[PDB]
DNA sequence: TCAGGTAAGCAGTCCGCG
DNA sequence: GCGGACTGCTTAC
């Protein structure tokens, strides 16, 4: 088999690798790796090595990595160019691995672990380690084994052994329910000290070293926790054991508002799952413990025990063990469906960095690009430094505030890498400037033309177009990757969309899910089958399709988010192609397409329609429009259709067979206009909709930028079984909105969309007279708490206090003296309810930590004094008053003659 | 919130507005 | 009471 790394450090003047050899073993090996860089030399000198742009250069082998280095710092003295790859590491990477990475994963160890601390006085902080470890499980992915360490014997209690037996019954047993498909991979290891416990657990590190690392927020607690603790019992060398090439660095991570420290271990990937998550889950979650995302990823109810944390371990140790055991199997559980290491390793290979680079789009595009020029012996610069400067983006619509009753949408196909492709925008591309007229002049296209040579943006850039430059090159490659696996996504829902179908008419008989590959449409074969299987069959497929759809949309919008990544990253001072001239092309660009775009529908919808001056395109953000379909439905007439289905095929077809080769007309138009290198502006049909046929149902809404709500029935190609709202920028999108109360403004706009104005006023009626019984964390608002110091003012609100933040202090105030009490962590997220008039905590609210119960000693009096009303007013009423007026509907009825009878 | 761009919405504070 | 200047937070792209 051929090779691929798995790590790769620089220590001094050395690599060290770890790999998988051609026999499929991993190996270590240190490398005196000698690095070379470039200088610009004499065209006289005879040279295979040329810069971006054409420019000779010198290659400059040194004796090891420092020389190379110092070299550096001397050009820079000198002031010239130090060109080249100067991170090494990526460089020995290129040369020792000069082809496409094919990698097993089967090969690679990703080890999943969680440890538990008893801590009497608090949240037991890292970087002390003051207290025992008691519990360490470890999941490693080649044994596919649970390795646990529990230890017996601590200063705050001495326990029994934890009972597998237990742990396997049911709940109502008085068990852990830990899964039964997992019983069988534990491998439990009780201890008498903790010595024992954690050179046992370093010499099962040397053994079973990992390659990824990761877990749920090991990289902020575990590692570091680890790492301090056996430094504090045993001394830096032996903690130094959990590298492989034992050598670790405290790392300061710095924010906005402080700073905190984790523990880098050379030789190993730390993949921290919460991290994983926050990039490519694409949510936006009220908490982000453990319990609150896998309750939201798997509806896996909370792991449920009686007293704090802090006392379980002497209360329940049972409990204990297995809660810690089954912690570790919840994040095995989310990455099975959200496939995010799969991922990284796919995204880390492809670019030939460290897989823990995933994060950074620039390092990971730095990295690209530069094994691209590299094929062609090409030189990339010298990263500079440049000042941070603002630049614009995008163009919104201002849409007229109303009710739109049938829409249709439009938008490009990954826009600014598309804008990219077509212009020809790179470093190396740029072939001069153009005097620039004002935007609407392009957009209006009475603007002279700005070259009959290149290929221009209306920012006032032009491009070669004899050849691609590195940056269209390497983002089409990915874009096809994307292309691919969005593909995938859309046939696994058109998939299972045909199962949901065939749920409302199941068959009496037992029989078993179909085998079948759900990336690919269904056949007509499997379709029939399909129309004969049971309920127990169907679903069980229905549910194997959207883990296909999720698999599928990791891959698929990830791969869309690093494209879109490298559009931003030429306006990202930390980039070594950092251009403003490049950036904007592509945001002017943009504007100037839709702008554009927006004229050629309106003047062929106003000529089939016989008309003049009529905007049918009502609203667009980017790249996208919201075209006005009234018109056309009312020209066959709505008597002429059967049902909903019926107008929703011929809108498909209008837009399939007249919308979009106009569109395509008109981009094609400019195009030649700006004498682009490859017309690639493709704006396919996104949804059709419209109120249910014969409803009073209003089919959709603005308020304004940014905020709609669409009755969608068909998108992308994916019919509906059942309508589907598409739903932008309203509280019930907002993380911020209670919980309870998306769930009712979401029926709301339900009922408004599909039904009418008097079932929305039957809604609200209900909702208003019932809400006050609605739990209290269910109806609490939720808010990120950051700069909490600087608004303390001796415990008290300080000028200008953020409503949120008031309510921490209250909380704080509240909770004064209390060691136990969960403290509320800067920069992480809080419940906040209002307080009414009078009440014991002395202000108008009260927060506390998201994702938890408010502590018991204020408990009773948080729901005493919950002010109902105000609650209602801020995060119900007024958002509804704002839907209802835009979409010229009333929430409460209004008085009529009929009142007199 | 270490990590990737800009546009733009709403909550809330402070304070003006005769 | 509303709105403007401003901060904070959170979305749509
Ligand atoms: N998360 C983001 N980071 C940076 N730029 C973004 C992001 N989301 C959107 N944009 C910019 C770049 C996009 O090309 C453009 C239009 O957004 P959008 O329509 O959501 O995606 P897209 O056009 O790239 O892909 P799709 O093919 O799914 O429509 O807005
Ligand atoms: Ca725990
Ligand atoms: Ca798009
Ligand atoms: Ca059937
Ligand atoms: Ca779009
Ligand atoms: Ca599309």
């Amino acid at each position: 088999m051929k090779e691929f790394y798995l790590t790769v450090e620089q220590i001094g003047d050395s690599i060290f690798e770890r790999y998988i050899d051609s026999n499929g073993r991993e190996r270590t090996r240190e490398v005196e790796y000698k690095p070379s860089l470039f200088a610009h030399c004499p065209e006289s000198q005879a040279t295979k090595y040329f810069d971006i742009y054409g420019k000779p250069c010198t290659r400059k082998l040194f004796a090891n990595m420092r020389d190379a280095s110092q070299w550096i710092k001397r050009m820079e003295d000198i002031g010239l160019e130090a060109l080249g790859m100067d991170d090494f590491k990526l460089a020995y990477l290129s040369d020792t691995y000069n082809y496409e990475i094919k990698y097993d994963h089967t090969k690679i160890r990703v080890a999943n672990f969680d440890i538990e601390v008893t801590s009497p006085d608090g949240f037991p902080e890292p970087s002390q380690a003051k207290h025992p470890i008691d519990a360490i499980t470890h999941y490693d992915s080649i044994d596919d084994r649970f390795y646990v360490f529990d230890l017996l014997n601590s200063p705050y209690g001495n326990v029994e052994e934890w009972s597998i037996e237990i742990a396997a019954k049911l709940q109502e047993q008085g068990g852990d329910e830990v899964p039964s498909e997992i019983i069988d991979k534990i491998i439990y290891m009780p201890f008498d000290n903790e010595k024992e416990l954690l050179m046992e657990y370093l010499n099962f590190w040397q053994q079973k070293t990992p390659v990824i690392l990761t877990g749920w927020n090991v990289e902020s607690f575990a590692i570091p926790y680890v790492y301090n603790r056996i430094k504090n019992i045993f001394g830096e060398s032996t903690a130094k054991r959990l590298s492989p090439h034992r050598k670790t660095r405290v790392k300061v991570i710095e924010n906005m508002y402080g700073s905190r420290e984790i523990i880098t271990l050379f030789g190993i990937s730390v993949l921290d799952y919460i991290d994983l998550y926050k990039k490519f889950s694409f949510t936006n979650q009220p908490s982000y413990s453990l319990d609150y995302i896998s309750e939201f990823e798997l509806n896996v109810g909370k792991l449920k025990y009686d007293g704090p944390i802090s006392k379980l371990r002497e209360s329940n140790h049972q409990r204990y063990i297995s809660y810690n055991i089954i912690a570790v199997y919840r994040v095995l559980q989310i990455d099975a469906k959200r496939q995010f290491i799969n991922l990284s390793l796919d995204m880390g290979y492809y670019a030939k960095i460290q897989i823990q680079s995933v994060f950074s789009p620039i390092k990971t595009w730095d990295a690209i690009i530069f094994n691209s020029l590299k094929e062609q012996n090409k030189v990339i610069p010298q990263g500079r430094s440049h000042p941070v400067q603002p630049y614009p983006g995008a163009f919104v619509k201002e849409p007229i505030p109303n009710r739109y009753k049938y829409v249709m949408s439009f938008d490009l196909t990954s826009a600014y890498p598309s804008i990219i492709r077509q212009v020809n925008i790179s470093p190396e591309t740029i072939a001069g400037t153009f005097k620039v007229a004002p935007l609407h002049d392009y957009i209006n296209a009475v603007a002279e033309r700005p070259s009959d040579v290149y290929s221009c943006s209306p920012n006032g850039m032009m491009y070669y177009k004899d050849r691609d430059g590195v940056v269209p090159t390497e983002i089409t490659k990915v874009f096809n990757q994307r292309k691919e696996h969005k593909g995938y996504m859309l046939a696994a829902q058109r998939n299972g969309e045909i199962i949901k179908e065939a749920l409302h008419n199941p068959n009496l008989s037992v029989d078993e899910p179909l085998d079948v590959d759900y990336r690919f449409d269904f056949s007509d074969e499997i379709k029939e089958k399909i129309k004969k299987l049971s309920a127990k069959s169907l679903n069980e497929m229905l549910f194997r399709a959207q883990r296909t759809e999720v698999a599928g949309m990791t891959a698929q919008i990830n791969r869309k988010a690093l494209i879109n990544g490298l559009a931003g990253a030429l306006g990202n001072v930390w980039f070594r192609y950092y251009d403003l001239r490049n950036a904007t092309a592509i945001t002017t660009f943009g504007q100037m397409a839709l702008q554009w775009i927006e004229r050629k529908v309106n003047e062929y919808l106003n000529e089939v329609c016989g008309t003049e001056g009529e905007a049918f395109v009502l609203y667009g953000d980017t790249d996208s429009i919201y075209v006005s379909a009234d018109k056309i439905i009312d020209k066959v007439g709505e008597s002429k259709f059967r049902d909903t289905n019926h107008w929703v095929d011929f809108l498909d077809k209008f837009a399939r067979e007249r919308m979009e080769p106009a569109i395509d007309r008109g981009f094609r138009e400019m195009c030649e206009y700006m004498n682009n290198k490859q017309h690639l502006m493709f704006m396919d049909r996104e949804a059709i909709a419209g109120p249910p046929l014969g409803s009073k149902g209003i089919g959709g809404f603005w308020t304004g930028k940014k905020r709609y709500a669409l009755n969608v029935w068909d998108m992308e190609g994916t019919r509906y079984a059942e309508p589907k709202l598409k739903i932008m920028g309203l509280e019930t999108q907002k993380s911020s909105t209670p919980k309870a109360v998306q769930k009712a403004l979401k029926e709301c706009i339900r009922r408004m969309l599909q039904e009418g104005e008097e079932s929305l006023q039957e809604y609200f009626k209900e909702f208003e007279k019932e809400f006050r019984q609605l739990n209290y964390i269910s109806i609490a608002s939720v808010s990120s708490a950051n700069n909490i110091a600087k608004y303390d003012v001796g415990g008290f609100p300080g000028p200008k206090c953020p409503f949120h933040i008031r309510g921490i202090l209250t909380y704080n105030r509240a909770i004064k003296g209390n060691i136990d009490a969960p403290q509320v962590v800067e920069g992480e997220k809080v419940y906040v309810l209002p307080l009414r008039e009078g009440n014991p905590f002395g202000d108008k609210c009260i927060a506390w930590p998201s994702g938890t119960e408010i502590t018991d000693l204020i408990k009773d009096d948080v729901l005493h004094w919950m002010d109902y009303t105000v609650l209602l007013e801020k995060t119900f009423i007024k958002p509804l008053e704002g839907f209802t007026s835009a979409a010229k509907l009333d929430y409460e009825k209004k008085a009529s003659l009929f009142d007199m009878f």
